[PDB]
């Protein structure tokens, strides 16, 4: 039974100029142990693990001439069909703001136990995602790189070889 | 007997360069139940709901070339005939910034007791508006997105079809 | 015996490239209640008020490619003889920035009791000027647009014409 | 036996583009009470003063598209040979920004007790120095405007003639 | 035995437009006892040092259209091959932003006690390096000047000779 804690990037993506238009989701990608890249090389210790803290940020990265926009939020259902503005803005910890503004996302996560490895039902695995989408227009080229931090549990001691 | 929280988009305008002089009047809608797409979900099943905090966000979305600015307020007459500079500034809860600055209103409201449903007089649905209007004059292509976040505590059950 | 609060804009200019060089006089306007669009509703009913808090704001509205500059004060002599630098830098509460920073003035005031209706001696009736000057020269149209904010306990009830 | 308290400029430099390296000293003043408007309209009164805390500001002015930079300090030592980066930057409160970012400087001072008057040794009329100096190669024309926030107890009453 | 605080450059450079990409390894410099300009006249004195509190500044300089960024962290190995970004990105403590933004690391130290001369064996003699590197692509001319802030309690004297 242990207590990890950290801080790693999740996901990093370039969008030029005309492309990234409104509703052009920019990421997207569930917070499964292998993302993280100290995490990973701890989920394949341990079977069960259950999130105390979670926080993000944004981070982006541009001149202040581009103008456009973006919105972040945490949706904790780790489904395969979701791609629209109204469910991420609706939720508990969801920001917006220009493309050179960085702003921090403290989202509602489930406190539930979970399973490390991968499996039929994508319930017990992976406690949310994160969609990142554009507002506006944008006019320079941008440069996101999102991160996280976390802080889990692990216990009941394996070795997986994934 | 329940209490609701969240956070939710009330309006969106974007404005071309030359077009928005002072007192063009930006956006005005006022605070019905319908806007709020999961309060609008959950006053159509109860009655009275009455307001505890509501608090809102402007946050614009251009270069930092543009340099116009813009005023936001928020009046607890639900009425049909406000177009001015005055009435706006002079209220409680009233910023000023320019148009790549977010600001934050902390507003009067009427801790009243008010109806769901839409009806004759609309001084016992809607417990307040929301007025924006530029200031200078715009450079660039400029876009607003208001926010709100609200929290009630709706009561004495039924089921409405609008 | 009341008590009133409030904001309110006292002045607005605007400033054309190249003039408003160095000690070029913005805004000059003393405090008297006639300004005040809510508190010149509210001298017209009482006799004498006397100031409890006043504060200030600038608020100035220009792109980030201007770069001059400006410096505020309060003076609490309603003179009728001051352009200078010296005297708004030295005073207490006395705010320099660029014009696109926002600052906020915490002067020093009266607290002694006057007079609501205009007399032959300023010294009764207005407790203070506040004067804007530029201190450098000007790139791109800056727009200037001054706040207050006042707290007053006006008392012995009459009825002016003014 | 008073207690004096304030806030006055010491000095001003503009710096066209091109002009201004590396190293270049923009500003070198010691704090004599010569300088200080309201002091030195107060150390004529007294002979004795010690200071009780001395604080200061920058505050330059340019747009935001210069881009070079600085470094401020506070030098105890008023000799008259101190031109170079390294005795700055290792002092006690020394500062580094940008020409369009404000900063503010704590030092540490001497809290001795000094004598108003000129003299032929300068360590006992004026406790420190304050030395400017860019670190960059600017781009536009910047316009620095150093502050002063200093508090003193002036005893030992007399009347000089400078 | 003593206890020394201080403020001390590390390292400077600056980046043409074009180079400086992707992982190109901006400054990385271990912190040894030579840099620090008054520590270096203090490991002269005494033998063994134990840092108490350790944190560094970046403080980039260049103008607001620039839109790159970069990444900083510490590192308590002080081992001569570490040329990645996964490593600098996973520390505690690890800062990222645009070449226009300044940061704050507050880091990880060892607590151990060292000896301050060189030696064989690097473990015994610095605690930790500094490496920063781009993440985006530069469009001017930037210039970093990272900073430190250490605090220390040399003991047991003598007297070396480097």
């Amino acid at each position: 039974d242990v207590h990890l804690t950290g801080m790693s990037r999740i996901a990093q993506a370039v969008i030029p100029a005309g492309t990234g238009t409104d509703g052009y989701i920019v990421v997207d990608e569930t917070i499964v142990p292998e993302l993280l890249p100290r995490l990973g090389f701890a989920a394949r210790i341990f079977q069960r693990y259950a999130v105390e803290t979670l926080e993000f940020e944004i981070q982006p990265m541009c001149p202040a001439n581009t103008g456009g926009g973006y919105v972040a939020g945490f949706l904790p259902d780790p489904t395969d069909s979701d791609h629209t503005f109204d469910a991420i803005q609706a939720t508990r910890g969801a920001v917006v703001a220009k493309w050179w503004e960085s702003r921090t996302i403290r989202p509602q996560y489930a406190r539930a136990l979970l399973w490390t490895s991968v499996g039929k039902e994508q319930r017990l695995t992976s406690p949310g995602r994160l969609i990142l989408l554009c507002v506006g227009n944008n006019t320079d080229v941008v440069n996101v790189s999102v991160l996280c931090r976390w802080s889990v549990r692990l216990s009941v001691p394996s070795l997986e070889t994934p």
